């Protein structure tokens, strides 16, 4: 029974490995894998075998920004049905506890989510995954923007933390894959302007591509040179702040650019302390949010998408069959592409 | 001294007068007007000589949706001079109250708006407002769209105390000018799906012209069919109402249609008292909202203008010279065009 | 095995029954009840057999506002053991729908909830339920306290809903039970002042020794009147108006006495058309909102209690055995107390 | 004409002058000051003749927490008239721009503002306002409660920003006058229970009279041990902390202490530089907020002290006579008392 599978053993220790073919209990899917797109979680793992507190005890396998095709239901699985293309939500609550109840479950301690120790991941030819955070995508959705949707949805719940909306101007940190949905984020939910800033020439490329309206090269300004920068680009300084770095000077550059009134949003992970100008924010009611992955934002991606309201397609860079994981592991390393994105079907590798 | 005015006497009196030259005070400029759209707000005062408790006791100067030209400005005035092209926002403040303290000030009762008795408007040669309510248009963005922030501005007030946002799918209650300006801020603040209504086959296909996803010709259905058709086409019920029509069956049918926890926002002029199944709505926690005007639109509408974010050109269907205004009326009445544009300047006939 | 019952059958019919010992599933626990407040849901029921849509086709068990003692978990229940003493929020969602997962379970379309047909209530000796849906009561925290949660929570969500905060006036309608809870939420939210209308001098007092700043014995006033007789005790317009009579002519009052920009909240069940001056309230920008009974209350409501921050002991007016739960129930439908409160343990009948 | 006033000349450079009777303009009231107090502020600027970047380079006449009474009215004021007693708000917006006009009017940069240079304060016999900042006191509202507005809006503010609502439990960093005022605003907005946390016993037992549920007596703790300590007194983690200390390690005890999805709130003071856990915050979506001051307090705690909601009175440990301004000085600075109250009226002395 073919079920071939990364998985990590340790700092720098991963393999393919045959899994067994996972049981549905009576409210999860049997789903057969499609796309698997890697980002910086994964390669974290792979490298250092750990991130913070989350570390790898046992061999985990890895893989959380994926879609598929329902095989197998459970006895109380309703809304799914075998044959169904699905994009699937990694993390899934375990317990109806008090963050699920008030409708902020990602912040619910025992909550399951792929790919983070001690929880096996996604990729794999077949994973189980509880019913009601898979979602059916329409016919005019593809696979990868089903896997896609991960990524998407991390700029969906920062922006919404930030309060991004009509007219706004934005400043995004960084244009690796994170500033990049943060951007896509941005403009779909109203924003005038974004402008994007990196010290890479090719990023910035690659984010004028996807939608920036101006970029900005960075090279040895300080924080409020950047800030400077920023404002004179845009006519003013933006209300919202999205910083997909977790640099220090990134992070202080955003204190010092984000308008009055207005909300820095950190989704970049950092160093265990960090030195701000705290003060700087706080006298001028600059909030400062983090994020926590997401939540609730899977249909309103997925509507998103099947209207054609946001295109998430340029982010892909590179596709490798899941036999050749390790290579695009190294790929995904190297950060010269954006989305890395493996393909598990034999039946079928396009998009 | 030239200085042709379009005046309201009462029901059906409408003349061409020339005023003396207005005296704008250390706050004020005076403005060389350029484009003046009217709205059925003016055909009503032209019709009947008021809308409800506001009446037209003495002649009135008609117009309220404007830009022009900066000619002179007050000695505390120091954000525009002359030659700056400006949009005007009819609503000033005329006192610091509670109601501008805290944000709203659309509610404050002793506010100046054009063209709402006993307030002179803007439908002539010259004219002068308060400086801080007058936006400085950016060189790519022409009069009549500086005209036409105003008609935007009841679609974005609208919007956003709707909750219009990221994916959501909108129903729009009338094709008319109102609910095309619902249909553009809806769009620009990311719904991914409008649907609009209407009774007129000709004003559908405008608003399919301005970007509807959905348009649906309604005739003699029950408000619980209108609510059922709407279902049909977005695969679901809209989070967001907006009812622009002002006709009871139609702001029932809004209650039928709206998701349950989701938001009607009453746009639309109905007849003093409304039938409605409140219970209906109140059950599924839709909540019921109103606008008067709105608040802080001005340059969130001009940022998504300069940004080429959002495209009101399509609703000028009319262009007359201020010599034409009493034809341009009739023309507004008749309901065959959209936004009838009147344009002051002898210099310019441009947008 | 003894299980008393109390059982609507039909239209009047109300009869008391032996059931047998339920079997609390791997996520339940057994409760043996202990304190069970009735109110006009219950009366409701018993009289016509039905409210609105919700019809007892079936002989259903009354009661939803109560407390208990854990006797029995299931195998997955850790936070609940045999001793505990607990308040049962009587909604417990089936199902993790997107109501639930936004954080707005009470619209769940399928949620179980005590007593609200084909669910069976509480009024018994021995009850199963959802084990997250119980709630631990500290030893400071009476069953009867424990009980009143319930109607409490009605007030909390109402009064969130409104956004009742910090010196605020507020006015509710009808000095029931349902507007004695809004009163007491009001107060503990942070209003300034509550003033309650009602026609009965008898509730009135009532409302007086439950914190009422001011009281208003309507007889024949016009809306107008009201809301004008209401504006002047309070030297103002109130904020906030919470209606919790039904009443056509009470729902117009409120429409007529909120402050602009200020909000409306329907509690009282009213008739399946209402006719308002919508136009009124939505001119003013005075919003309407509606409740479906309560959603994350219990904790809040527990924390307060537990901090002797709310008073809800005067509340109770009567308590009957539940051997005597006919009689209660005549009680209760006469309306000339407040809550009538069943003791359902035959070890114990104190508060 | 006697108008004493205590004016900063520089560093512990301060004096009682004689000052012109200023003359109000025709939207501006001249006051006959009553009470005034003082705080860190103006004891700061005693000190150091500087806050920051806001430095006095002439003579600056201190004092910002202020009440007196309307003497004179220019010819623009209806709402106050002579012998009006009225509570001064300190900041004034000088024009209506953007801030102003969004309801955010304290962050308007070219505000004015008492005795933040160049802005001479009230600290005097008599002194001129903007009318529509003067706030009528009613008569059961004394003019040291009109003072202490000034102060307790600061909590307002931040309890506001903070979410502050009922049922929280709120850590308040701080056993000073601005954690006082803080422990007072959440109270009044419905926290259940407030702890409050200091180095010095005396503050604490004045807490406690303030009305303080929990005092916690800090040592040598880690920001880790304190968040712990906090955690056991509250049995749970507190949805807000309020610092108000300024101090590095009490602001990352914050971020430790607060609950997940919480807010917490600098108020405090500190460095250029502050280092924190940013990310363990920003992991566990801790929102970080500060406060530049107070936007709309006024009036609802003018209503919360007219209804005997609150109470600020056991705040004021000192009254001096205006002469004796240079001695209330220096009891402030030791800091044993907690307000320090002046006393500027002739003619009347009491609270
Ligand atoms: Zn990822
Ligand atoms: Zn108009
Ligand atoms: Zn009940
Ligand atoms: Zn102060």
């Amino acid at each position: 029974a073919e079920n071939l599978s990364l998985v990590v053993h340790g700092p720098g220790d991963l393999r393919l490995e045959n899994y067994p073919i996972p049981e549905p209990g009576p409210n999860e899917v049997l789903l057969k894998m499609h796309s698997v797109g890697i980002c910086g979680s994964d390669v974290h793992y792979w490298q250092h075998g750990r991130i913070g507190d989350f570390v790898v005890k046992k061999p985990m396998v890895l893989g959380h920004e994926a879609s598929g095709t329902v095989v197998k239901v459970g006895s109380l699985v309703r809304h799914l049905q075998p044959g169904d293309r699905v994009a699937i939500q990694p993390g899934a609550p375990r317990q109806t506890d008090e963050f699920c109840k008030i409708g902020r479950y990602n912040l619910s301690p025992t909550i399951f989510f792929c790919a983070t120790p001690p929880d096996d991941g996604n990729l794999c030819r077949f994973y189980k995954h509880n019913a009601n955070f898979c979602y059916k995508l329409p016919d005019n959705v593809t696979f990868e923007e089903g896997a896609l949707i991960e990524p998407l949805s991390v700029g969906i719940h920062a922006c919404r933390r930030a309060g991004v909306t009509l007219g706004n101007k934005v400043l995004v940190c960084g244009a690796g894959p994170i500033g990049l949905v943060n951007l896509l984020a941005a403009k779909a939910m109203g924003a005038a302007q974004v402008v994007v800033t990196d010290l890479s020439a090719s990023r910035l490329s690659k984010a004028k591509e996807v939608g920036a309206d101006f970029i900005l090269e960075i090279s040895n300004e300080s924080p409020e040179e950047i800030a400077k920068k920023v404002e004179g680009l845009l006519g003013s300084k933006p209300e919202v702040t999205i910083e997909c770095t977790g640099v220090e000077t990134s992070i202080q550059a955003g204190i010092y650019a984000t308008h009055s009134g207005g909300t820095l949003v950190l989704v970049g992970l950092g160093s265990e302390m960090t030195s701000v100008p705290l003060v700087h924010a706080a006298t001028r009611e600059v909030d400062i949010k983090g994020v926590f992955r997401y939540c609730n934002t899977w249909p309103m991606a997925i509507s998103m998408l099947a209207s054609k309201s946001v295109n998430v397609k340029p982010l892909v860079t590179h596709r490798f069959p899941l036999e050749k994981a390790l290579e695009a592991f190294e790929t995904s390393k190297k950060g010269l592409g954006l989305k890395v994105m493996i393909k598990c079907d034999p039946s079928d590798q396009n998009p």
